[PDB]
């Protein structure tokens, strides 16, 4: 219960490691909004396992990337934290969601540059932005990477862009929000099984896995619980940090 | 109770951090052996702390950066063990001992003496230790390496003893590759100026001007730092190894 009396929302738990994330930080009593961009059915499945283990949430429906996508996101969040709580306070916010076998640097386009950036690292910043108008001090901002910010695949160059950008939000929002006392920190997976068909398919499993210095491939919870560890009181003296949830991915 | 049925060694937990961190780890149901290379009254009143907050904890006496140093220290803790459990097994290991001087030694005034007790005691010792203690360490342990700030901030004042965070620091990169086979993550938590109860901490002005470096404009609390270490021992950091944690209230924004 390290989380109670407190509202997260959690952007793209509808599924994967954000799902993971939600019913985690519910379970510490957390009131957890679970966004999703158009998966209803995944957002509904979230809330029915945070609600079967006794905790609280609602979904949240937002596509990022999209002209109104920020002010979209707060009239529902705002909506469901006032209809339960009486008060439209976040303590805790989560840029979880993300577009993401990549592109080779020669196929990209420059469409595809402007989706991923939209999407992962210009919505994380205007959510940022947004979400500090009800965040109290004493706040948690958690920006989800990937260790390819430190790993060189040419496939993955646009999506790493993006996130080279998010980590930047990290750097200098954790600066600029200090004296309010509200973290901000990267958590940066490595390859993680986030329910995707890839991961039903042991072959790819076991070539994924090697990227691992402990030659598995990461669950959803792996990430998750550390996202969690981040969102509690206990990490109040770590800020603006690159927080390695990769298995031990950049080891080689 | 994260913890439950675990046993710890912190060195240097009769004051500051380590003493921190030693509490902490007991609250969550360890066993802790608290090392201490001189000050018994200090080591004891960490186990009188641990004590009287109904967990279980017992000093191990050992100079570290001399010969005999980790088999001495390895006496006490398995002694110890194995009077309060019939088992030597050994889970977290925090690296928390150091040669730390307020003072510092500006580069002119260095000499090659103290840059021997500054690598003897604090990379050195702790790789020694490392290498003993995962005789006795599971599937699923955990070593934990105290380093500093000052490896990524630059204090001409500091320079020698920063060699040996930044030796400690390769430590925590080789080892984690080398022992993820076996489930024991191996992590550097970095603190930045903290509170352990020195003399200077009672000095309002100097503490104001230390508090500075802080993007929270404060100094650390011994807590601060222990209260990331504790998480690192818990079960849910298994996915993070040979990492740089930075618990320095935000020093490290450049
Ligand atoms: N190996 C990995 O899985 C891996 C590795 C490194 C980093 N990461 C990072 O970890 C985070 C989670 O990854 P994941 O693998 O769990 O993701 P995922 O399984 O692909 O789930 C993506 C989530 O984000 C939502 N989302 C996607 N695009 C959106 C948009 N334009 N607007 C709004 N919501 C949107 C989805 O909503 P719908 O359900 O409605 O589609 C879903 O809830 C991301 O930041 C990702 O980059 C993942
Ligand atoms: N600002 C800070 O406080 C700060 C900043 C960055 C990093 N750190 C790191 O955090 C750790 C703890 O620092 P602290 O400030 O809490 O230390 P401290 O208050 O100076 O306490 C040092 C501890 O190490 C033990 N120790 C010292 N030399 C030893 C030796 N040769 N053999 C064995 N034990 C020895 C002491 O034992 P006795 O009590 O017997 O003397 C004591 O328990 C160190 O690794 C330090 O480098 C501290
Ligand atoms: C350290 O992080 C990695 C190391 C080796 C390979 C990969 C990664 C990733 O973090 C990673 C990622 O963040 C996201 C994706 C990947 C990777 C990755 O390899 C992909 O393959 C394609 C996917 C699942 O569509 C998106
Ligand atoms: C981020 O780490 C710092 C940033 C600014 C100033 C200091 C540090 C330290 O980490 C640090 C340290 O590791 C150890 C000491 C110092 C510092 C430090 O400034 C000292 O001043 C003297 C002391 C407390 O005996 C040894």
């Amino acid at each position: 219960s390290r989380l109670t009396g407190k509202n997260a929302l959690v952007t793209g738990s509808s599924r994967g490691i954000g799902r993971a994330t939600a019913v985690r930080l519910a379970r510490e009593g957390a009131l957890v909004a679970v966004h999703y961009a158009s998966n209803e059915a995944a957002a509904d499945e979230t809330v029915a396992q945070i609600e079967r283990e006794g905790g609280r949430a609602f979904p949240v429906r937002a596509e990022l990337g999209v002209a109104g996508d920020v002010h979209e996101l707060f009239l529902g969040l705002e909506q469901g934290l006032k209809e339960r709580t009486g008060e439209t306070t976040l303590d805790i916010l989560v840029n979880n969601a993300a577009v993401t076998d990549g592109i080779l640097p020669e196929d990209v386009t420059a469409e595809q540059l402007d989706r991923y950036y939209a999407v992962n690292a210009k919505a994380p910043f205007l959510l940022v932005q947004r979400a500090v108008r009800n965040m109290p001090d004493g706040g948690r901002i958690i920006n989800i990477s990937s260790g390819l910010t430190r790993c060189a695949v040419p496939e993955q160059v646009a999506y790493s862009m993006t996130k080279g950008a998010l980590e930047q939000i990290t750097l200098h929002m954790a600066k600029h929000l200090a004296p309010r006392g509200i973290t901000v920190n990267s958590v940066a997976p490595g390859i993680t099984d986030n329910g995707g068909a890839v991961f039903d398919i042991p072959e790819i499993v076991e070539q994924m896995a090697q990227s691992s210095a402990f030659k598995r491939v990461g669950e959803a919870g792996d990430v998750a619980d550390v996202v969690t560890f981040i969102a509690t009181d206990e990490s109040r003296w770590i800020t603006g940090a690159f927080i390695d949830a990769s298995g031990g991915t950049l080891l080689g």
